[PDB]
């Protein structure tokens, strides 16, 4: 009789850095992020997160109108530089920002997932060595424990990574997000690093044994087709898929990198961080898998060069960031996890959405057919892996509203709330409208 169960949760993400602004108040020191947006060419027209949506302070409101919406779980990142301001210095007015968001959220039956890490690193951490510097399982294992002990009563869910693809790769070896180096042995070494942090998370969270707390990691996964049946193209294939699934899939589900990869990688970089202690750690049992996806990739061989796949336009609709609309690798994705990497575990969709261009008409409102046309298309290969058997516990919704999306600034917007940044007045999109219909009727 329903879609979704009564229990399946429907959600909402943010990011602190992308919505909170107050970037220098209570305490707050900078993370890499409020560097990097300060480095000339960084980030769009300098673009930072000073201001963006002024969560900080408005978040009552914001809660009021999730509630409104009928929202049933919202997934947001705690701010590091908050917390920790200083290396070993703990803040305790950062914390209590958490609790009362916290509190808000639970009086108002939302269920909070909080990321602990959302790539704000404290500038401190990164001017000691940052994910580079081994030290920085210590204190990353250090913050997480905090928070446990002292948010472990108000937040059940937890998730100790979101896209460590991005902050290794896109951060050490492309450059477009913080700290913007470009060397491939870095982000290699980087992505390690990351993952065993994450695993001194989990050794910490079932060392407290707490009550009915759940744990995972979130990652940015697509699906990767060859653009012919040609040999090229499938080991092109299967490099992008390695280079963005597999290399982070492995450890954390089989204990061991990909073969496949560490020997391409080998071939370009050291791949000596590599060991049987390290990748025990990274694999201890999780709660739940968090899913990022937002598109697929077609790829064609290129020129024998490290990691140089061209990427073949399909023809088919895409949103403004370029990505192909593209629903049905969600399905297949799930699918994948099911029946390769995570079996009979709860999966939770924690980010899926699309910009557009979107505009607020004479009439006040946003009348954002093609994200309702979105959303809908992706909801209902959600349910169609549901119907398949399978473990979907949650869908989160990228984003509540419209927020700083990093190299881009503000001129991306992924919301289903519209943010006019002048006023910071919040405008209900239709999306929000369809989706508060969708969480009612339970049916799509
Ligand atoms: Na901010
Ligand atoms: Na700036
Ligand atoms: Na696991
Ligand atoms: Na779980
Ligand atoms: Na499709």
């Amino acid at each position: 009789m329903l879609d979704f169960s009564k229990d399946f949760l429907f959600g909402v993400a943010t990011a602190s850095y992308q919505v909170e602004g107050a970037y220098n108040e209570d305490g707050r020191t900078m993370s890499i992020w409020d560097t990097f947006s300060r480095q000339d060419g960084k980030v769009y027209k300098s673009h930072n997160g000073d201001v963006a949506c002024d969560h900080y302070h408005l978040y009552k409101d914001d809660v009021k109108m999730m509630k409104d919406l009928g929202i049933e779980a919202y997934r947001f990142s705690i701010a590091w530089p908050r917390i920790f301001p200083a290396k070993g210095q703990y803040n305790p007015k950062g914390m209590d920002f958490y609790k009362r968001l916290t509190d808000e959220l639970l009086k108002n039956d939302i269920k909070p997932f909080a990321t602990i890490y959302h790539w704000d690193l404290p500038q401190w951490a990164d001017d000691l060595g940052g994910w580079l510097n081994r030290e920085i399982v210590e204190w990353y294992g250090e913050y997480a424990e905090k928070l446990f002990s002292e948010l472990g009563g108000y937040i059940k869910n937890w998730i100790t990574l979101n896209e460590p693809w991005c902050s290794s790769f896109l951060s050490y070896f492309i450059g477009e997000h913080a700290p913007g180096h470009k060397d491939l042995g870095e982000a290699l070494l980087v992505s390690h690093n990351l993952l065993l942090s994450h695993g001194k998370a989990v050794e910490i969270f079932r060392g407290l044994n707490l009550d009915d707390s759940k744990i995972g990691i979130t990652l940015n996964l697509n699906e990767v087709f060859p653009a012919s049946d040609s040999d090229d193209d499938k080991v092109a294939a299967q490099i992008a898929d390695g280079f963005q699934n597999r290399w982070f899939l492995d450890p954390l589900f089989k204990g061991k990198y990909p073969q496949d990869m560490v020997e391409y990688f080998g071939k370009y970089a050291k791949v000596d961080f590599i060991n049987d202690e390290d990748l025990k750690l990274i694999s201890q049992k999780l709660d739940f898998l968090g899913v990022n996806y937002y598109t697929r990739a077609v790829v064609q061989k290129g020129n024998d060069g490290l990691l140089d796949a061209v990427q073949i336009d399909p023809g088919n609709e895409r949103t403004e960031m370029g990505w192909e609309i593209y629903p049905e690798s969600l399905y297949n994705i799930l699918m994948r996890l099911k029946r390769e990497y995570t079996y009979d575990m709860p999966l939770y969709i924690t980010e899926n959405g699309a910009a557009f261009n979107d505009v607020v008409e004479d009439d006040g409102r946003v009348h954002d057919e093609k994200r309702v046309e979105f959303l809908k298309q992706h909801f209902k290969e959600a349910k169609r892996f549901l119907n398949d058997g399978g473990n979907l516990k949650g869908y989160f919704v990228w984003s509540l509203m419209d927020n700083f999306e990093w190299a881009h600034g503000y001129s991306k917007r992924f919301g289903i709330v519209y943010v006019d940044y002048e006023t910071e007045k919040r405008i209900l999109k239709d999306s929000a409208l369809w989706y508060k219909d969708l969480i009612s009727t339970r049916t799509i």
